[PDB]
C-alpha cells in the first residue's frame, strides 16, 4: 500500500480513503469503486456499520468493510510479537520475531538448524535462566525487545 495507507485509517484523510478504494480495487479486482461513495475522512470511516458499506458500495462495501477489519487489528497483532536476538559464543547474532504465547521450542530447534548442530546439544539462557522448551516470552517476562545467550552443552 501506499505510503499514507501504512498508518491507521483514524490518521486517514479525504485523499487517502480515495486512494484506499482505488489500491483494494485493484488489489481485489473489485468493480470500478466511485470516489464519491465515501466523501469522508478515516476517522469518519470508522464509524459506518457494515450496513453502512453494503449501502455505499453494494458490489464491494462488505469485502471493504472486512478489509478495514483488518486493517485495524494490525497493531494488537503486533502488540503479540516481540524481538529476539540470540547471541553465540562466537559473538554471532540471528533475530528473531516469536508470538509471546509461543513455546519457545519452535526458537530453539530453528536455530540449531540454521547451525547444522543437534537439537539438543546447544543451552539457551535468558537472564541466567535455561529456556525450556515449554517456556514462553510471555511467562519469562522478555521485553519486546530482549536477548538470549546460547552455548553448547558440555
Amino acid at each position: 500500500l501506499p505510503a499514507h495507507l501504512r498508518l491507521q485509517p483514524i490518521y486517514w484523510s479525504r485523499d487517502d480513503v480515495a486512494q484506499w478504494l482505488k489500491w483494494a480495487e485493484n488489489e481485489f479486482s473489485l468493480r470500478p469503486i466511485d470516489s464519491n461513495t465515501f466523501e469522508m475522512n478515516g476517522k469518519a470511516l470508522l464509524l459506518l456499520t457494515k450496513e453502512d458499506f453494503r449501502y455505499r458500495s453494494p458490489h464491494s462495501g462488505d469485502e471493504l468493510y472486512e478489509l478495514l477489519q483488518h486493517i485495524l487489528a494490525q497493531p494488537a497483532a503486533e502488540g503479540e510479537y516481540i524481538k529476539l536476538k540470540v547471541i553465540g559464543q562466537d559473538s554471532s547474532e540471528i533475530h528473531f520475531k516469536v508470538k509471546m504465547t509461543t513455546h519457545l521450542k519452535k526458537l530453539k530447534e530453528s536455530y540449531c538448524q540454521r547451525q547444522g548442530v543437534p537439537m539438543n546439544s546447544l543451552r539457551f539462557l535468558f537472564e541466567g535462566q535455561r529456556i525450556a522448551d515449554n517456556h514462553t516470552p510471555k511467562e519469562l517476562g522478555m521485553e519486546e525487545e530482549d536477548v538470549i545467550e546460547v552455548y553448547q552443552e558440555q
